[PDB]
């Protein structure tokens, strides 16, 4: 359930959750589009899902894409925000996931960001250490989808 | 046309807006939901639209409201940092109409959020002056609905 999924963000989770994010967070416009774009490419069958976005391919200059992607940046630090508050997170990714479930987006289907973000995490000198903190707070996600 | 009311943000109302949002935004549950509650007590019927908030009565302890409430808040957090770039503005403010849209939420009844946001403002000591400045950041909303 989302409560236990929320109990496995340990001390050291958090930690590397924070610092990492305080470089990824740093340019929300930039590191935004790059997760999108990497998921169409790595996952071009998401893409169907993004039919409202036009030619996702064009990137920055597709003006609904920036605008989804910096959108998105800001989902994700309300996550970052809320991690001193077990019940607060909860309340936030409960409330985070009714759209996405309204899309049918899947526990299985919402975890294909997760290879995305360990690229975006990478390419910014942050590895696996990082990239699995980050596996677990979207696994509190999945577990509300 | 959202172009057009976002020209309406002048270096002076930006300077408004971000100096009132440092103090507001620095508790985004408190502000978030004194927001929603008074919205709700000086227009009864915008309720409607929250039915699956359940008990709105609530208030703070319900935590579908104080999801949505907190959430709410990064909306703003994102349309002011979006303050000196008109195009990341525009495009972020036209992602976030769509789903209001959906929702059926017509620039009329958007703009009743302006009497709670005065009231919030004002209860951190942020006059008139603050006020207006708020209503024209919700005008650019409300130009895209
Ligand atoms: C780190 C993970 C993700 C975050 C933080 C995130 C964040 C968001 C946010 C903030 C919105 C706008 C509010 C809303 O409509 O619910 C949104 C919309 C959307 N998300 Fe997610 N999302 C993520 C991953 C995904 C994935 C993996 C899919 C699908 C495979 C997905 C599909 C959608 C779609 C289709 C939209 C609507 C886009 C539009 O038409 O503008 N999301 N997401
Ligand atoms: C400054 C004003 C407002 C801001 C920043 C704001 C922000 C948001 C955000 C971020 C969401 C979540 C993403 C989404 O589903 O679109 C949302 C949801 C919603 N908004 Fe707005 N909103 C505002 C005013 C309003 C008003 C005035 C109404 C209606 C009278 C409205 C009705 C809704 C509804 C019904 C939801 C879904 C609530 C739920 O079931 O969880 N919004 N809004």
């Amino acid at each position: 359930s989302v409560y236990d999924a929320a109990a496995q963000l340990t001390a050291d989770v958090k930690k590397d959750l924070r610092d990492s994010w305080k470089v990824i967070g740093s340019d929300k416009k930039g590191n935004g589009v790059a997760m999108m774009t990497t998921l169409f490419a790595d996952n071009q069958e998401t893409i169907g899902y993004f039919k409202r976005l036009g030619d996702v391919s064009q990137g920055m200059a597709n003006d609904k894409l920036r605008g989804h992607s910096i959108t998105l940046m800001y989902a994700l630090q309300n996550f970052i925000d809320q991690l001193d508050n077990p019940d607060d997170l909860v309340c936030v990714v409960e409330k985070f996931a009714v759209n996405h479930i309204t899309r049918k987006i899947s526990a299985a289907e919402f975890g294909k960001i997760n290879g995305p973000i360990k690229k975006v995490l990478a390419s910014k000198n942050f590895g696996d250490k990082y990239a699995n903190a980050w596996a677990k707070l979207v696994a509190v996600v999945q577990a509300a989808l």
